[PDB]
């Protein structure tokens, strides 16, 4: 599934992200577009062998088991097939205890690199929330 902006917006403050370690919605929605561009079906391959899946691209080198990443860790305790699922719950509970590991929503790359320090709430300017 492709999200629209305002649609994703209103699933993850309904999945309680809105604040959420102190990251506004903004923050989330942001992330969400640079990582996977609000597709649930996104997946990326790293160097190391590990991929990214869904629209968080959670890394199966530390989150999820998707069977082909030897000495991996699975964290989340979810197949990384579940990350693929229109409906975003496993992907936002994941996300959850990714954030909450210590460095934040530095986790994501592309949130580093391209939303940090930009005005993040203009990701949700104009949804009904
Ligand atoms: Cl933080």
């Amino acid at each position: 599934k492709v999200f629209g902006r305002c649609e994703l917006a209103a699933a993850m403050k309904r999945h309680g992200l809105d604040n959420y370690r102190g990251y506004s919605l903004g923050n989330w929605v942001c992330a969400a577009k640079f990582e996977s561009n609000f597709n649930t079906q996104a997946t990326n391959r790293n160097t190391d062998g590990s991929t990214d899946y869904g629209i968080l691209q959670i890394n199966s080198r530390w989150w999820c088991n998707d069977g082909r990443t030897p000495g991996s860790r699975n964290l989340c305790n979810i197949p990384c097939s579940a990350l693929l699922s229109s409906d975003i719950t496993a992907s936002v509970n994941c996300a959850k205890k990714i954030v909450s590991d210590g460095n934040g929503m530095n986790a994501w790359v592309a949130w580093r690199n391209r939303c940090k320090g930009t005005d993040v709430q203009a990701w949700i300017r104009g949804c009904r929330l």
